[PDB]
């Protein structure tokens, strides 16, 4: 059955709510991005309306193959009306297509829900400058001060020079970078850029990469491994164990691998700085964890609710104990409390 937290009041309508078979009163199912715990569900075998980004929508058609008479794409920063209610969709800084969703209740209350998000300064010259938003259900991943990391560029810089610098010691090294699940591409892209090669991959990961609508992506990406010196394997794979079988099937090209594993926030970061970052080695294989983050950290997500002062939030992540959901209440009151609203 359906948590409180994926409806919306006074309306027929549930986000990212696949997972409970048909719910009663839902006239419209929203999608905000293309993430597994999210899309839980949805199947070739869907006959009620979805809606979504173009993006989340190309994915659903190819990748789920869910009929396309019941893909709803809609267009960002434009207002829509959906069976009678407007609605907004706004772009989430999380993944390729995440989208933030703005309904304007017909008795007059304006909800924001972020899905999945990133919090940046650039939200506050959206179109949610313009008006009062009464309730927010906030992606509240990271909601604890602990919760730091450092900026995408820097991480991205990060990786580049460590990857220019170990290829132009040794020609000889090929570079590996993790996946399993859309987002994060600037990781890979930026470091085969630097390098002036091809991203090579499987057939399965170039199909959901097609559907991204990434400009120029056919002089960016291939399936002929042996023509690239970036490949992308799956996170499971990224291991000494893995890698080793890795370099064994590149038949005596490569003699050092250079691996880099996105993860999201680990207890490294309360101690480090992401300059002093150093890989596990093992031989002739060294394995980089980067602290890439797609959600926001605590002082970005402070920094944002403070700007939209809303009056109520609903937290969507961490919900699940007693502890998490009293502790996120505290953080909300102080917030509120130190600005006035
Ligand atoms: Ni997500």
């Amino acid at each position: 059955t359906c948590p409180f937290y994926k409806k919306i009041p006074g309306t027929g309508f549930t986000v990212d709510a696949f997972q409970y078979g048909v719910v009663e009163g839902c006239t419209a199912y929203f999608l905000t991005h293309f993430h597994s715990d999210h899309y839980a569900g949805l199947s070739k075998h869907f006959t009620f309306p979805v809606y979504c980004s173009e993006i989340t929508g190309n994915l659903l058609k190819n990748k789920l193959h869910v009929q396309e008479q019941y893909i709803h794409p809609l267009p960002l920063d434009t207002e829509c009306i959906v069976n009678g209610v407007k609605v907004v969709l706004l772009d989430a800084n999380h993944c390729p297509g995440a989208v933030m969703i703005l309904f304007y209740l017909p008795n007059g209350t304006v909800i924001l829900h972020t899905g999945d998000f990133r919090a940046d300064p650039s939200m506050e010259r959206s179109l949610l400058a313009d008006q009062k938003v009464h309730m927010l259900y906030l992606d509240t991943t990271y909601c604890s001060p602990e919760y730091t990391f450092p900026s995408q560029q820097e991480v991205i810089r990060f990786a580049i020079n460590t990857a220019f610098e170990a290829v132009t010691l040794n020609p000889h090294a090929l570079v590996v970078c993790g996946t399993y699940s859309i987002g994060k591409e600037k990781v890979f892209l930026a470091i085969a850029d630097v390098l002036g090669s091809k991203v090579g991959m499987s057939q399965e990961k170039y199909k959901t990469l097609q559907c991204l609508n990434i400009p120029e992506i056919n002089s960016l990406i291939t399936t002929d491994m042996c023509s690239s010196l970036v490949h992308l394997l799956p996170m499971m794979q990224i291991n000494f164990k893995g890698l080793q079988s890795h370099l064994k099937k590149c038949g005596g090209k490569y003699n050092q691998i250079l691996a880099f594993r996105p993860t999201g926030w680990t207890h490294s970061n309360k101690f480090t700085r992401i300059a002093d970052v150093i890989p596990q080695t093992k031989g002739n294989i060294s394995i980089y964890g980067i602290p890439y983050s797609e959600h926001s950290s605590y002082l970005e997500m402070k920094r944002f609710v403070q700007w939209l002062k809303p009056q109520k939030i609903i937290p969507t992540v961490n919900v699940g104990t007693w502890k998490s959901r009293s502790t996120m209440e505290k953080y909300f009151r102080e917030w509120k409390l130190e600005a006035g609203y």
